[PDB]
């Protein structure tokens, strides 16, 4: 009855030698990681970049997420006016996020097991008797208040011990993003995600089937689910079979806005699914055409960008 956690995706702990170049390292781990879709990379213990966002000015309006919006399809009065998008700071969002989680579980936020938040998230997604609503500071451009990584653009001070991280290849601002094409001869920045408990992103692949790299700067873990690219057509078949008929014929770019599905449903149809808990300071790499989704365990701050090889 309860949620069955998928098997864990690979976790790599590269030495300082292997950590020298990200593209070479990802190319070496590819024979295994491309068979799981996603993988986690723990940097060496002494690799600790600072947080370089403009915190004093960081203001955002997170989007409202109703967990059971799809199960509710199968009309309430004044639908569409459930909750307005409101402005937070990092501090005020974190206070709201911690208060929500501690009130919901009746525990301190860091004492709640990750398996319990996971089991409760999927129960709420399919629940018609309990309407839980959360907020997600998602798709915040790094050009607004700066990247979480230090950058040498002359906008914010960089200490001498921090210059290493502004020049590091693992700095998401230093990832290659320019795809090769003839049009490029004839003629992208990271995004930020401020999460709270139960805030989520649904199943999707990247534009142009691109790689993606994701870094959790700080906070509570981000829970991931990934499908290897060799099962991409299997997942899309399961989606079309079980998606509402109103959304079944929608283009993939639009359907990916509401592609929420319990991983056990995919596993029961033969789709291989892997999971991981991405903790603060760890990278998650998604491979080409690897479907992925997930949710946040609590107040956290992530940075993501598509990169090309
Ligand atoms: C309201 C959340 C927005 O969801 C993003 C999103 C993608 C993504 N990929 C990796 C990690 C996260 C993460 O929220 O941490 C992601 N969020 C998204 C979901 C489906 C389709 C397209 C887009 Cl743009
Ligand atoms: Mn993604």
């Amino acid at each position: 009855a309860e949620f069955v956690p998928p098997p864990e995706c690979p976790v790599f702990e590269p030495s300082w030698e292997e950590f020298t170049d990200p593209l070479s390292f990802i190319g070496r781990i590819r024979p295994l990681a491309e068979k799981t879709g996603i993988c986690k990379i723990r940097p060496p213990k002494d690799w600790q970049p600072p947080f370089a966002c403009e915190v004093k000015s960081f203001r955002f309006t997170p989007r409202v997420q109703r967990l059971n919006e799809l199960e509710a399809m199968t009309p309430r009065e004044a639908f569409g006016f459930e909750q307005a998008v409101r402005e937070y700071t990092l501090q005020s969002f974190g206070e709201m996020a911690d208060n929500f989680k501690s009130d919901y579980f009746n525990m301190p936020v860091h004492m709640v097991p990750t398996e319990l938040v996971e089991k409760e998230f999927w129960r709420l997604v399919s629940s018609i008797e309990e309407d839980v609503i959360v907020e997600y500071g998602a798709d915040i451009s790094s050009k607004d208040f700066g990247s979480g990584f230090p950058v040498k653009d002359g906008r914010r001070k960089i200490l001498p011990e921090e210059e290493e991280y502004a020049l590091s290849g693992w700095n998401l601002n230093n990832m290659p993003v320019l795809e090769q094409s003839v049009l490029a001869h004839i003629n992208k920045v990271p995004w930020l995600y401020v999460g709270m408990c139960f805030s989520s992103f649904c199943w999707h692949i990247e534009d142009h089937w691109s790689y993606s790299i994701n870094y959790l700067h700080w906070g509570e873990p981000k829970t991931w689910y990934g499908v290897p690219s060799h099962a991409a057509e299997q997942l899309e078949e399961v989606m079309r079979e079980l998606a509402p008929e109103l959304f079944e014929s929608q283009p993939d770019l639009l359907h990916q806005l509401v592609t929420i599905m319990n991983p056990n449903v995919l596993m029961e149809h033969g789709v291989p699914v892997y999971r991981t808990n991405q903790c603060a300071g760890e990278f998650v790499v998604t491979f080409p055409r690897a479907y992925h989704s997930g949710f946040n365990q609590g107040y956290n701050f992530a940075e993501a960008v598509n990169f090309c090889t």
